[PDB]
């Protein structure tokens, strides 16, 4: 919404700069104003065909005679025309270069000093401006929106111009040779314009309802594949996919339904618009009759009308760009014409010379841009003469902090001054007080260079004598010199990372060659290792000493030699003086001291879809029908021009003019009638098969086993969009494009055959020139491309040594050095610059190059249209023919390189899509194979197992377990902490078979039993049920499959888990809707609920996985109520992490390190001592 001045936008263009934008400019306008001219002849060489049309017919007495001025006339015009062309041809040659060069040419020099000057005055505003935005946008906004602006003052105005030159150009030739028909194509132009908004109408709304109608089941997928584990347990693997097959059943239905509508839509659309120039076009007939208007006019103007109809909306693009581009600028041009109170690049102010270093602090009250929020410094007054060394101490709020920060003048104080020496701070120029301030920060930095380079940010005149004496005070020498490659090391976030201490001790060195009589220590010590802090602090006490300084840290070691120590409470200073002092004071310092002591052929996806043979070949012959269809229009055209100019006696032309245009409209409504058909035939074709590969998908998803669920590749949500994407993406592929790849074939086809018999080597021609054009069309889009990579790849270095200034910025200020990032930006950007110069000449000749060709293109059109083959017998009636059938049958090819991508990204998602069918899991709970015992009473063995999770198999959670429960008795499982207790039950609903070991249920081994089976007699009850949504009723009803729950059954097994008093309680009751879709309640009713299905199942096993974890008060007792009324029937496992309420177990199991480690009743572990004693004396003490 906000904007910049056209004027201040282009205030980095003078003197050359406004020259190319008005040479530019105006060869655009040149340029533009060639296109309804070179139509303008189209008119006159008609009418000279057309006399000599006249004439020749109107003998049928005389030949011989006929090949004398007739021929005559020709050969004069023809040339005449001829030579105009090529005229024009090279007009546009040049004007076309000028247009696109100049305007580049500007674009790019401006660009550069836009860049410039903006990273200038990032680097220019001071830190308050900075507290208050957001570096990573700011940056973002650097290398984005400067691309805005280029693509807007580029040669998109050019574009701009050059078309409302033609819109301009058209209308004028449109009005000047007529004012009939001019009025009468714009009369029609409101249809067209009605009829494209139907589609802006339709696409919007039916765009949002498949969103809408997939977003029904894939929401199904999303509750489901979030819950799988829990279906998986329950084996609702047959359901699940049934509801998704229901809700595809209906996404298809609606898609074929607006399958049906949009193909209605756009041949009625096409039939709308194609009847409506078609009767501009007769009304031109209806005039000719009249002899109001020369055959060839009606072309010049109707040509000349539409193409400038049509420029307007070839413009309109470029109007976006340049005010996009104005847009972009604002809040660029924002930050160079703010200007800051404290600069830092401003030479102003004093420069003191022997400075002694006497520093006070006056009455500061200061706050941070968080402002009237908090007021951190209320009041304040501190000194430090010179040479002294006074240290700040506080407990929290760290307005310590804040000194330093106001010393280096980073902010200006609220109320109050700074004082260094006797002259208030703001006095001093910025960058001088800086240099004379050392600095050395808590979180040390150190930019990628050489450490000879990070030191030589100190001062960047310096030589190795002088870094080498500074790391040598700095005792930075010894350490760095073992390193390889001396000096010349690398640092930063990338590459030889180095221990803090050391980067401390290069921070000081940096301080140090700045030889400044201000130190300031914050925090330095501070976040450190103790035994390298003693190395660093060594350097700290050797680089003070010639100097006045003030430091600030935690460390109270350092700060005993302090000559004056500081605290402060609130903002306000409190106490102050030596040590001894503090301590005899026994105040806030004595208190702190007291305290701290795969692209390829897939052709299987196409035989998937053979599950049509029909629909297809429907749609295809109805497609050739389309393609062989087309191109007649042109040959109508052709011959209402051409009988028309072949007219010879006026009488019978009339009545032939309207037999022509009554069968155009017959072959339009034939075409209609075809379209519609190649649409809805792949449209349904489609959309089954969108069922189809949805549907398989979606089952071959459910087979995999917990190991494929658990992988960090495949999230809920990851698949989903696996599931969506993949799916419509070979749609697609299989969809639109094809129909129309056949069509526009057929479409050349059947005209390039026409053209070819009726003009013998006319057509041999054109079909030398146009494959030219277009190949000479393709290569620039690549050199095109091939020049954006490259410059993004150039400009991204020096965005980098941007975001690298702009991220540590305050550290950069801190050491000033400013310069030296804008020198370096500078330097970087002067590559894409002198490359910015050659991308002009470039752009301009590819495209001057690709219109000329064009051009001249055209001129070989009609030449040898004319003279060789008007010379001989052969007739313009035809050329016409061929103009149009050729180069439109090759426009339709221009279709081809355009849904080229579609197929590529349906071929990648069909990769995809066609493995993730074929895998096959270790466990697959489809295998009907497995024994299923006849036997009902349940034991349990897991017997010397060690299992190691799929993805990560690094800490094993069991190695060599053993259990074993008899049934009707209850199996206590605690532990030290882990899923040690949990995999038990993982692994008795086999998600999982273990590394090594086994585990039986009635002495049979799992491994070899049925797997779904299996599950089926498991009571599993898990920490945060998850209730899919649907009647609770069902909910409880999912505990048995295979089979419909009764009524009674579901009430019988609400009663047993004591839910009912809800399920009556409610409105609905069991017919309640839950799952936080029609309704919501707490946890302890979901649980009670899952505990419900668990038993529905009657199983011979419960198994209780911290059913607990989360509850509270009463909610609690009564689900625990629950829980041990639903076991002492049967063989169970509670893993709860209540002790208290295992003490009431058959055995209790404590697991250790994947072993078994104690068991025994509770009195018999009771009795023992150790770690169940331990675990049952922490949590009843605590
Ligand atoms: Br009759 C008659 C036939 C085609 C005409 O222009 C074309 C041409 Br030429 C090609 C196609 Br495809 C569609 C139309 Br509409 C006109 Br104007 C009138």
């Amino acid at each position: 919404k906000p904007a910049v001045s056209v004027l201040t936008m282009f205030r980095y263009a003078g003197w050359l700069d406004r020259l190319y934008m008005l040479v530019g400019t105006l060869a655009a306008i040149i340029h533009g104003v060639a296109l309804p001219l070179m139509m303008l002849i189209f008119g006159d060489m008609t009418d000279s065909f057309a006399s000599v049309g006249q004439v020749s017919k109107q003998s049928t007495q005389m030949s011989e005679a006929d090949k004398r001025a007739m021929f005559a006339k020709l050969e004069e015009e023809m040339t005449t025309y001829a030579y105009y062309y090529t005229g024009i041809g090279a007009g546009v040659l040049i004007v076309a270069y000028i247009q696109v060069s100049f305007w580049c040419l500007a674009a790019g020099r401006q660009i550069h000093k836009i860049r410039q000057k903006f990273f200038h005055a990032i680097m220019n505003q001071e830190i308050g401006w900075f507290d208050v935005h957001d570096v990573g946008e700011l940056n973002t906004r650097l290398t984005d929106d400067v691309s805005k602006i280029n693509e807007g003052i580029g040669d998109k105005i050019g574009m701009f111009f050059q078309a409302m030159a033609t819109f301009f150009g058209g209308f004028i030739i449109g009005f000047t040779r007529g004012w009939k028909l001019t009025l009468v194509i714009l009369a029609i132009s409101p249809v067209l314009g009605l009829s494209a908004g139907i589609w802006a109408k339709i696409l919007s709304s039916f765009t949002d309802k498949e969103l809408h109608a997939y977003a029904k089941a894939g929401a199904v997928a999303e509750e489901v594949l979030a819950a799988i584990r829990t279906v998986i347990a329950f084996g609702g693997q047959k359901k699940e996919l049934e509801r998704y097959n229901n809700n595809l059943e209906e996404a298809k239905r609606l898609g074929i339904k607006k399958a049906i509508t949009a193909n209605i839509s756009m041949g009625a659309a096409f039939l709308l618009i194609y009847a409506s120039y078609a009767l501009a076009f007769w009304y031109g007939t209806s005039l000719v009759i009249s002899k109001e208007y020369s055959i060839g006019q009606v072309l010049t103007v109707f040509f000349s009308v539409l193409i400038g109809a049509f420029s307007v909306g070839q413009a309109s693009p470029n109007i976006e760009a340049f005010a996009n581009a104005r847009g972009a600028a604002y809040e660029v041009f924002k930050i160079i014409d703010n200007k800051p109170s404290i600069d830092s690049f401003s030479k102003s102010g004093h420069k003191p010379d022997n400075i002694q270093g006497n520093l006070e602090f006056k009455n500061i009250h200061f706050s941070y841009p968080s402002r009237k929020e908090v007021q951190i410094l209320k009041g304040l007054n501190l000194k430090v003469k010179s040479g002294q060394t006074v240290a700040l101490v506080g407990n929290s709020g760290c307005g310590k902090s804040t000194t330093v920060q106001l010393m280096q003048r980073l902010y200006d104080p609220l109320d109050g001054m700074v004082s260094i020496d006797g002259q208030d701070i703001r006095t001093i120029n910025v960058r001088y007080l800086r240099e004379i301030i050392g600095v050395v920060s808590q979180e040390p930095v150190l930019f990628a260079t050489t450490i000879a380079e990070n030191i030589r940010y100190g001062r960047e005149d310096v030589t190795m004598d002088e870094i080498e004496k500074a790391v040598k005070e700095a005792n930075a020498y010894d350490f760095i010199m073992k390193l390889p490659h001396q000096f010349d090391t690398l640092v930063g976030e990338r590459g030889a990372q180095l221990s803090g201490g050391q980067k401390q001790r290069i921070a000081i060195a940096r301080a140090l060659v700045r030889n400044p009589k201000i130190l300031l220590l914050d925090e330095a010590t501070s976040a450190l290792d103790t035994e390298s802090e003693a190395v660093v602090q060594a350097a700290l006490d050797k680089a003070r000493e010639g100097r006045t300084t003030i430091v600030i840290a935690h460390r109270l070691s350092t700060v005993r030699n302090a000559d004056v120590i500081a605290g402060f409470d609130g903002g306000v200073i409190v106490e102050q003086g030596n040590h001894d002092e503090l301590m005899r004071e026994k105040g806030i310092y004595f208190k702190l001291v007291m305290t701290q002591t795969p692209p390829a052929s897939f052709w299987r996806i196409l035989k998937l879809n053979s599950t049509e043979w029909p629909y297809f070949v429907v749609g295809i012959f109805c497609a050739i029908i389309n393609g062989g269809l087309q191109p007649a229009f042109s040959v109508i055209f052709s011959k209402v021009v051409g009988v028309f100019t072949n007219g010879g006696p006026p009488e019978t032309q009339r009545q032939n003019s309207n037999l022509f245009s009554l069968l155009f409209l017959i072959l339009g409504i034939i075409s209609f009638i075809t379209f519609f058909l190649q649409g809805f035939t792949f449209g349904k074709a489609g959309e089954i098969l969108t069922k189809r590969l949805r549907y398989m998908v979606f089952k071959s998803m459910l087979r995999q086993d917990v190991s494929w669920f658990d992988d960090p590749k495949n999230t809920t949500g990851a698949l989903t969009t696996r599931l969506a994407n993949d799916a419509a993406q070979v749609k697609g592929a299989t969809g639109s494009r094809l129909a129309v790849i056949f069509q526009n074939i057929a479409n050349l086809g059947t005209g390039i055959i026409i053209s070819l018999i009726y003009g013998w080597q006319l057509t041999l021609l054109l079909l030398a020139i146009v494959p030219i054009i277009a190949i000479a069309g393709v290569v620039e889009m690549k050199m095109l491309s091939g020049q954006a990579l490259k410059d993004k790849k150039e400009l991204e270095g020096s965005g980098k040594i941007a975001t690298e200034a702009i991220e540590n910025f305050r550290t950069v200020v801190s050491l000033t050095r400013e310069q030296k990032f804008e020198t370096m930006y500078a330097q970087s950007l002067q590559i894409p610059y002198r490359n910015a110069m050659k991308k002009a000449h470039v752009f301009g000749i590819t495209f001057s190059f690709t219109q000329a060709m064009m051009y001249f293109s055209y001129a070989a059109c009609f030449r040898f249209g004319a003279y060789l083959v008007t010379q001989q017998l052969m007739t313009f009636e035809n050329v016409l023919l061929v103009f149009s059938a050729i180069v439109f049958g090759a426009m339709a090819v221009g279709q081809v390189s355009s849904f080229a991508p579609d197929y590529a990204k349906a071929t990648v998602s069909a990769s995809h899509i066609i493995r993730i069918i074929e895998k096959t899991p270790e466990i697959d709970s489809y295998s009907t194979q497995g024994l299923k015992p006849n036997m009902l009473e349940g034991n349990v063995q897991f017997s010397g197992v060690v299992f190691n999770y799929p993805t990560r198999p690094s800490i094993p959670v069991l190695q060599g377990l053993s259990l074993e429960v008899k049934k009707g008795q209850t199996l206590a499982l605690v532990g030290s902490s882990g899923c040690g207790k949990s995999t038990v039950v993982q692994l008795l609903e086999r998600f999982y078979d273990p590394m090594a070991g086994s585990v039986f249920l009635d002495g049979k081994e799992i491994k070899q039993l049925n797997v779904q089976w299996l599950r089926a007699q498991l009571g599993i009850v898990s920490q945060e049920p998850i209730l899919f949504d649907c009647s609770i009723a069902e909910n409880i009803a999912y505990g048995d499959n295979s089979r419909v729950v009764s009524y009674e059954e579901i009430v019988r097994a609400a009663k047993e888990a004591n839910i009912h008093q809800f399920i009556d309680s409610l409105p609905d009751k069991y017919n309640t809707r839950v799952g936080d879709k029609g309704t919501q309640l707490s946890g302890g009713q979901k649980q009670r609920i899952a505990i419900a299905r668990a038993l529905v199942r009657q199983p011979h096993i419960l198994l209780l996985d911290e059913a607990t974890s989360a509850l509270d008060t009463e909610s609690e007792k009564v689900v625990q109520e629950a829980l041990d009324k639903a076991r002492e029937g049967r063989t169970c496992i509670v893993i709860a992490h209540r002790l208290s309420t295992i003490q009431n177990a058959d055995l209790i199991v404590v697991i250790q390190n994947g072993k078994v480690k104690e068991h025994g009743t509770h009195q018999q572990l009771l009795a023992q001592k150790g770690i169940y004693f331990s675990m049952v004396s922490v949590q009843a003490g605590a």
